[PDB]
């Protein structure tokens, strides 16, 4: 079915963030509740038309690590994108509430990542571009899926930008990135959601015993480029986290791990063999099931 703006009604907002704001909807002819993210665009109707037409990619984009798509629209001055509401909500939203997300917990997210990473590479030749702890998204059955990755070419240009970056060294200096700057990105979100904190700076000594003003902008991407990359803190994280964490956020792009590598990696091994409650760990932190 084709989906049209007279068709929806809103329930409530799920969030905003520059840019666009999304909706829980109801699809009124089909009775689902989906997410109805809205963009707005001052962007003329050639190229408007070759954005949903190329988002249409993601109604081939099925994968239990990818957020479903239902459809796209144009309607009066924004771009609607409309997908998979889910109820657990993004991964910085269940970080607020949560303190810290174990490191067992953070095994069953970075399989996640690597396999939606992974899917959207093998398939359909694509890098995200924007993995962060916003852009990951669980729900109450326990999945977790990725979203807000660059399908359509024609989009990212439309929006062409935040106090926190999670951009690689390499992207942050100009052109010269590609698919292993996705893998940085994973890393330091993996960082600071163990941590509780965005993690640059990184914390001193006293810092790290309390837990176990704002940078500027400019001093903040200085240390990303020309500081040493943020650690995951000694003795209380496994070694084998650490060193995965590690291989993720090596300056250099091709020294750098990539998703095949990642995938080998002993604390991935190890975290495909624990069991994991995942779903009830979500719900019982966020209180919902
Ligand atoms: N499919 C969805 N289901 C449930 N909640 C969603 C869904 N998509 C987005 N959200 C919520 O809406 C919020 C806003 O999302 P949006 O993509 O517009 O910005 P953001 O990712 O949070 O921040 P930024 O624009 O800087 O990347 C998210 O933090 C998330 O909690
Ligand atoms: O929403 C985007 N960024 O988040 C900032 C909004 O304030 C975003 C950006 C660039 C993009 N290119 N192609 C798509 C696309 C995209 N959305 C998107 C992609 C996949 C799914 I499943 C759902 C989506 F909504
Ligand atoms: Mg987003």
């Amino acid at each position: 079915m084709e989906l049209k703006d007279d068709d929806f009604e809103k329930i409530s907002e799920l969030g905003a963030g520059n840019g666009g704001v999304v909706f829980k909807v109801s699809h009124k002819p089909s009775g689902l509740v989906m997410a109805r993210k809205l963009i707005h665009l001052e962007i003329k109707p050639a190229i408007r038309n070759q954005i949903i037409r190329e988002l249409q990619v993601l109604h081939e984009c099925n994968s239990p690590y990818i957020v479903g798509f239902y459809g796209a629209f144009y309607s009066d001055g924004e771009i609607s994108i409309c997908m998979e509401h889910m109820d657990g909500g993004s991964l910085d939203q269940v970080l607020k509430k949560a303190g810290r997300i174990p490191e067992q917990i953070l095994g069953k997210v970075s399989i996640a990542v690597i396999k939606g990473l992974t899917y959207l590479r093998e398939k359909h030749k694509i890098m995200h571009r924007d993995v962060k702890p916003s852009n990951i998204l669980v729900n109450s059955r326990g999945e977790i899926k990725l979203c807000d990755f660059g399908v359509s070419g024609q989009l990212i240009d439309s929006m062409a930008v935040g106090t926190r970056s999670y951009m690689s060294p390499e992207r942050l200096q100009g052109t010269h990135y590609s698919v292993q700057s996705d893998i940085w990105s994973m890393g330091l979100s993996l960082v600071e959601m163990a941590v509780g904190r965005y993690p640059i700076p990184p914390p001193d000594a006293k810092e790290l015993e309390l837990m176990f003003p704002p940078m500027a902008i400019f001093e903040l991407l200085d240390y990303i480029v020309n500081e040493p990359p943020p650690k995951l803190p000694s003795g209380v994280f496994s070694l084998e986290f650490q060193d995965f964490v590690n291989k993720c956020l090596i300056k250099n792009p091709a020294e750098r791990a990539d998703l095949k590598q990642l995938m080998v990696h002993a604390f991935i091994k190890r975290s495909d063999a624990e069991e994991v409650d995942f779903a009830g760990w979500l719900c019982s932190t966020i209180g919902l099931n």
